[PDB]
């Protein structure tokens, strides 16, 4: 595929979830070999590995003083249309939550793809690896496409079950919303985090209910979001990815272990 930017600038404004504040996001274009970079009170930070400072309820990125949380959704829907040249300028401190999937940075920034000058250099799984964490596994293993599974193991109503993302299928995850558990809202709390959270943002679940009116969207729906969240941990890699990953219940610490192991690896 050839390496893509936006055609112009796109906005995007509203409540980050974990602090509560108001922040506002604008998508530039940029030339052929700039990557994914996030631009803060004049500081550059690239949407690599490198960079991740916190990742216990979101992906949080920082450089020489500038910190910016929740990036896992925007970098998401970035790797599945294939951006590759952006900057992403946050004026605020939290990447906008807005409904709490990808879909509308997904419908803006898929009508707005400008094909550039040079063929992608991607990230290419070489050899099979597994990373482990107190019960939890991911797997990767080399492939000509990015495919990712992942299957939850839930103590509510939700049980064991399993979804698969393959290329050509993104309009089935992008709509896919975060979440969480009843049970957690104190420990969220308490650590100063989920400020902005409500049911206009977050799917809240408890052992035998789903809190919001709406219901979900799907039955799997918290499947789907944590492959959308696999997917945005990946791009930090450096460029989109081909490969064939297997999560059993993974988050974002566990995904950026497995990131920082298969580029030392160097693939
Ligand atoms: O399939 C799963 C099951 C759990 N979790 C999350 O990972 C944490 C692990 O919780 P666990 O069931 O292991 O009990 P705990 O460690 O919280 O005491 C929980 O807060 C869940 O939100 C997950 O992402 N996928
Ligand atoms: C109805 C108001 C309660 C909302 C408070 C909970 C805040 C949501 C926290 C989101 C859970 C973290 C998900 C993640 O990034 O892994
Ligand atoms: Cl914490
Ligand atoms: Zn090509
Ligand atoms: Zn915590
Ligand atoms: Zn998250
Ligand atoms: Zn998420």
């Amino acid at each position: 595929g050839l390496e893509k930017t936006v055609k112009e600038k796109l906005s995007f404004e509203g409540v980050g979830i974990h602090t509560g504040e108001y922040s506002k996001l604008i998508i530039h274009p940029e030339k052929e070999g700039t990557g994914i970079r996030f631009f803060k009170n004049g500081v550059y930070i690239p949407a690599r590995h490198e960079f991740v400072v916190h990742t216990n309820h979101s992906t949080d990125l920082g450089f020489k003083g500038q910190r910016i949380k929740t990036v896992e959704h925007i970098l998401s829907v970035l790797h599945l249309l294939e951006i590759t040249n952006v900057t992403i300028e946050v004026i605020g401190n939290e990447i906008p939550i807005l409904d709490g999937s990808g879909w509308e940075f997904y419908e803006a920034i898929r009508k707005n793809i400008l094909n550039q000058n040079r063929e992608i250099d991607y990230f290419v799984v070489e050899e099979p690896i597994i990373v482990e964490d107190e019960g939890r596994l991911i797997k990767a293993e080399p492939s000509d496409t990015l495919e990712v599974t992942y299957e939850g193991e839930f103590k509510n109503f939700l049980g064991r079950q399993k979804f698969t993302f393959v290329e050509g299928n993104e309009e089935e995850i992008v709509l896919a919303r975060t979440f969480a558990f009843d049970w957690e809202i104190e420990h969220i709390k308490k650590v100063g985090l989920g400020k902005g959270g409500s049911l206009k943002n977050t799917l809240v679940l408890g052992k035998d209910k789903v809190y919001n009116p709406e219901g979900l969207r799907y039955e799997n729906e918290p499947v789907r979001h944590k492959v959308f969240d696999l997917i945005g941990d990946l791009y930090l890699l450096g460029s989109p990815v081909k490969g064939k990953f297997y999560s059993f219940r993974g988050g974002h610490s566990l995904n950026v272990k497995l990131v920082k192991e298969l580029a030392k690896k160097q693939k």
